[PDB]
């Protein structure tokens, strides 16, 4: 068993410097970490949209230009390369589980003088991997992150998190706060969310000793609202693909997926991010609009896939004779039926809205227009199979 309780710790060398940066109006030079991945790469694009800045961009591979075709495909397949400036990317070698983020002294110490604001997206995200796998990603390059940000002149640092570190909610009905006590993490049900807890409370750590972190609890993206872009290993999807797959639902079966589009959430944190008063202080995003299970199947049957209502032995005996992509997942979609309230715990973000009053963003309605995109996308992809 992991001892939660001594696994949070901040090394006592990430301090303030005597310069402490607490804004980024107008940022020069970025850090930006996970561009090669799903809300890296709106996250990307948006900074790109709302500043001038350079964004390096911390990415894996054997040299610059291998890591920057993976930076380039990703956001091509995400259909937000053309949306980017590549003369304003620059690449950044390095790894999130190594020391000193993988880099060398030379690099090091420059993004940690010139960086101007950090956004610490990236992190491993595998549903079934333990905390102890998964500690040198989420906890400890965190931890190199907020050592970078700090070193030389203080800047802030923008936590990119999941709603997913609740154990539920607090007081029945009531919405989480962003103040609610989180974990514990014996409680949490992967190695991933118990990761993300400890990642928090490190930086409860750092913020206790001056350091300037803002923490984004996200919900889970679904694709952007103009291509219908996502990725496509999560929940709802494969939930989704599952019953395409199997032609059929369990009758009397009843639940709800609130989806939150990618570019809200990238325009949200680099939104919040600039927003005055905001620095230091946790936040929520997370939509209090859901579509309904029936009302997703229904959508289906409109664009003529198959789902013929049967009873629950016959379904989950279809699920598991093979090639189901439900078959891993029939626990946790049993779960979000049978008790979909307990399942989905309501999430306060009244935070969220106040900060972003003004700005233009928004969550945008889930409609019938935005659902087709989002399964044309994954056809078009190979991702979910032709109706
Ligand atoms: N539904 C969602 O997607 C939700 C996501 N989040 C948070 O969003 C953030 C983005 O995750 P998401 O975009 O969803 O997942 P992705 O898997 O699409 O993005 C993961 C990113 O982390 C980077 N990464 C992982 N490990 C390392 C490493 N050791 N060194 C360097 N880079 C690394 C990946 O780089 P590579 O390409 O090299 O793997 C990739 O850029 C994460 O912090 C996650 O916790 C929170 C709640 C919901």
């Amino acid at each position: 068993g992991v001892d939660f309780a001594a696994e949070v710790r901040l090394a006592d060398d990430v301090r303030p410097a005597d310069e402490v940066i607490t804004t980024a109006a107008d940022p020069k030079e970025i850090l930006l970490t996970g561009a090669s991945g799903f809300l890296g790469a709106f996250l990307l694009r948006d900074l790109m949209r709302t500043t001038t800045a350079r964004v390096h961009c911390l990415v894996r591979g054997a040299d610059e230009a291998a890591a920057m075709e993976r930076l380039k495909a990703n956001a091509e397949w995400y259909r937000v390369w053309d949306d980017i400036d590549p003369e304003r990317v620059s690449v950044v070698l390095g790894d999130l589980a190594e020391p000193r983020l993988g880099l060398d002294e030379e690099s090091f110490d420059a993004l940690a003088r010139t960086v101007d604001v950090v956004y610490h997206n990236g992190a491993r995200v595998h549903w079934l991997l333990p905390y102890e796998t998964l500690k040198a990603s989420n906890v400890t390059g965190t931890e190199e992150v907020l050592r970078l940000a700090a070193r030389h002149r203080t800047v802030p640092v923008h936590y990119v998190s999941t709603v997913g570190v609740f154990d539920g909610v607090r007081e029945p009905g009531v919405p989480l706060r962003v103040t609610d006590p989180t974990g514990p993490a014996e409680s949490l049900p992967s190695g991933y969310l118990r990761s993300k807890w400890v990642a928090e409370q490190v930086i409860e750590v750092a913020r206790d000793r001056g350091l300037p972190v803002s923490v984004y609890r996200v919900d889970v993206i679904s694709g952007d609202r103009v291509n219908g872009a996502c990725q496509t290993r999560d929940f709802v999807w494969l939930t989704l693909k599952g019953l395409i797959q199997a032609r059929s639902v369990p009758k009397g079966t009843e639940g709800r997926f609130h989806l939150l589009p990618v570019d809200y959430v990238s325009a949200a944190i680099t939104g919040i991010s600039r927003q005055p008063g905001t620095v230091g202080r946790t936040f929520h995003l997370f939509n209090q609009s859901s579509l309904a299970l029936s009302q997703c199947v229904e959508l289906l049957r409109s664009l003529g896939y198959e789902l013929d209502e049967v009873d629950w032995d016959t379904w989950t005996q279809v699920v598991t004779s093979g090639d189901n992509a439900l078959l891993p997942l029939l626990d946790a979609f049993e779960m979000m039926t049978s008790d979909t309230d307990g399942f989905y715990p309501p999430i306060d973000t009244a935070e969220t809205v106040a900060a972003l009053e003004g700005t233009g963003i928004g969550i945008p309605v889930l409609t019938r227009e935005l659902f087709e995109k989002y399964v044309a996308f994954f056809v078009e992809e190979g991702h979910f199979p032709a109706a």
